[PDB]
């Protein structure tokens, strides 16, 4: 065990979210903090018509809700939705900050979490700033290839993932992810057989 | 001031830097945090074609260079330049941990300030997905309208920003800027002077 995690647990409340729910609304009164004990989520942005992007995926370990921690009168800056069902740890932010002083050592867990959102989140903007979609396309094809959830293959790596989601993630329709991702097998840049996908 | 950061800054060694020059390198080993004590810089990164842009502008008060010291052997994630003369203090990641142990505070300060960037940060994602240049290039200029340095114009908010500042910042020409501020000139809501407008 981690006698850290271990302490910091036994001060917060834990709950259950089933797949699909929405943990955190964004525009929501920001006050509390949660971390993922088992499972994962998503973290999304929309613009005024619905459409979609995928700011991240968080899993077991990751904490969510801290960016409204060190400024009371903030509202949650996204929407947090499980992937598969949840169960969450929750503690106010006072309550956190009184741990902080305690042992610093749990809010220098939480902002190395921060820092690492904050590289991957800078090189999102580069992505799209710089890369055309079929750039993005590729370029999330591997990225993905190197997460935990991806798996080893004869010919390289191997991933789960549906058109929609490449497309929220790169920020173009599902359709043209389909697409795309054909043209990126006829580059044998990739295979496409099914919602798994091949890299090489 | 304030007694937290007279503490933090006693164990800091500061320097000067001039205008245009580079305080951060990406791809360097990080084993130092920095805080900007007087003047301001640009963070920046670059793409395969030698194109810049800017992810933010930091000021005084801000810490820098923060990264890298929550987990050893990392190197900095962007390049980071003076935008006019600069007074930056400095210390090892090694003292500022023990620093962060005597009084958390200050881990809080720089906590604080890696939140705010974060939300910044993801709504410069929401912009490049969701605006064209054209929405983009207006809504900077509304930003940059409370920034730091934001007249009090008569009209409305007066700022200082050249053509290829606010490409890079946006993701386009400066000739595509220019453009677009003569339009956004013959309807309204142009208060720059960085070239007049
Ligand atoms: N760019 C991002 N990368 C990862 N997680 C994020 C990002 N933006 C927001 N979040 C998370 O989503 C949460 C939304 O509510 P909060 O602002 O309380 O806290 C936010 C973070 O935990
Ligand atoms: N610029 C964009 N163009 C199109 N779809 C986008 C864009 N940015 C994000 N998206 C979203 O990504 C989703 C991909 O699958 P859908 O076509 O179902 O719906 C799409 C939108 O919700
Ligand atoms: N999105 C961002 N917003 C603000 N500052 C940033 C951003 N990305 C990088 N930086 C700064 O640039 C530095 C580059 O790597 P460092 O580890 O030195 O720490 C980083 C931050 O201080
Ligand atoms: N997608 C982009 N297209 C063009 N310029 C860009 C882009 N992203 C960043 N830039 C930079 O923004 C700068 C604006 O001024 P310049 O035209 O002199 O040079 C430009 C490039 O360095």
């Amino acid at each position: 065990t981690d006698p850290t995690l271990e302490w910091f647990l036994s001060h917060c409340h834990i709950h259950k979210y089933p797949s699909k729910s929405t943990l955190i609304h964004q525009g929501e009164k920001a006050e509390t903090l949660y971390y993922i004990v088992k499972g994962s989520v998503a973290v999304l942005i929309k613009d005024e018509e619905g459409k979609e992007m995928i700011l991240s995926y968080l899993n077991q370990g990751d904490f969510i809700g801290e960016l409204g921690l060190f400024e009371e009168g903030q509202e949650r800056s996204a929407w947090v939705r499980a992937k598969t069902a949840c169960e969450v740890a929750e503690i106010s932010y006072k309550k956190f900050r009184q741990l902080i002083q305690v042992n610093p050592d749990i809010l220098m867990r939480l902002s190395a979490q921060m820092a690492r959102r904050l590289q991957v989140t800078s090189e999102k903007v580069g992505n799209l700033a710089f890369l055309d979609v079929t750039g993005r396309i590729a370029q999330t094809l591997l990225n993905l290839a190197k997460q935990p959830d991806a798996m080893t293959h004869p010919d390289g790596m191997q991933i789960k993932i549906t058109r929609q989601e490449i497309g929220q993630i790169v920020g173009c329709s599902r359709e043209t992810v389909g697409r795309i991702l054909k043209m990126l097998e006829d580059q044998n840049l990739i295979s496409a057989h099914g919602k798994t996908i091949v890299v090489y």
